[PDB]
């Protein structure tokens, strides 16, 4: 992995982008983390994201993949995996200043996310104990809440 | 993109497998879901899983990717994304009989996971209210708990 990883990542990035995936250059936020620090992160979730999430996890639930199957359900169409939506929260907190590790997450999924939706993560730091930061998080498509909850991160 | 999806998935499965990913064929579990129903699901997390998770989420945290950087943290090397580990829980519950959608998830990350680890998800249904099932979940590497929490699923 050392050189293997960044080489594999770069190789897969070129394929991923050509399949319609959005590349999010990785840049850390700045400022002083403390109660009330706010941040935001957004990404369009495309067919390739659903497919890749399915392969890496093994979650090939037809409700995310099969148009006629999903059309028959109460959702009336495919929906993105809920855990793909909230994967964006990992990306958002990873951009906080310092070295970031996830300790806790807790989400409720409130409305489905459709393929092609832009999901926006809004976080605000709510608690600080030593180097553990508690963060209130809501995920949106447009102005509609699609997930809500809390994460805790360790930041060195 | 109704019929582009299943073609995209099949094509990506080939690239994914060639890069070392484990293809986790999708088959449903069986039985009537009552309190005390227990299930397990496991998957080996490989370099390609970390890379793909990073691309789909945008989480390119150096702690998961950069050997030199990660080696200087207390982990002594790279660790996988916590949310990659618990993505396997989505895949586990997706296999429950019926049409499954995630309603809630809550996890604490207790010990890091590394490239090459087999993560085993153990679930037990702890409560049922109509078609909403509360499931206690622990993720393991061998005998060691790496994440623990609770999910709630809607099953039609």
């Amino acid at each position: 992995g050392e050189v293997k990883m960044m080489s594999l990542l770069e190789e897969m990035k070129g394929i991923y982008s050509k399949k319609g995936g959005k590349v999010k250059p990785f840049e850390k936020f700045e400022g002083e983390l403390k109660e009330g620090y706010r941040f935001e992160y957004e990404k369009k979730l495309c067919e390739i994201d659903v497919a890749m999430f399915g392969l890496i996890s093994g979650d090939l639930n037809p409700v995310h993949f099969d148009e006629d199957f999903a059309s028959k359900t109460r959702f009336g169409g495919r929906v993105v995996h809920g855990m793909l939506t909230t994967s964006l929260v990992s990306a958002a907190v990873a951009r906080l200043p310092g070295t970031v590790v996830l300790l806790e997450q807790s989400f409720r999924y409130t409305s489905p996310v459709r393929i092609g939706d832009v999901v926006r993560v809004e976080g605000v730091v709510s608690g600080v104990e030593k180097n553990r930061y508690t963060i209130d998080v809501k995920c949106y498509t447009g102005d509609k809440v699609v997930a809500e909850g809390v994460v805790k991160v360790l930041i060195w």
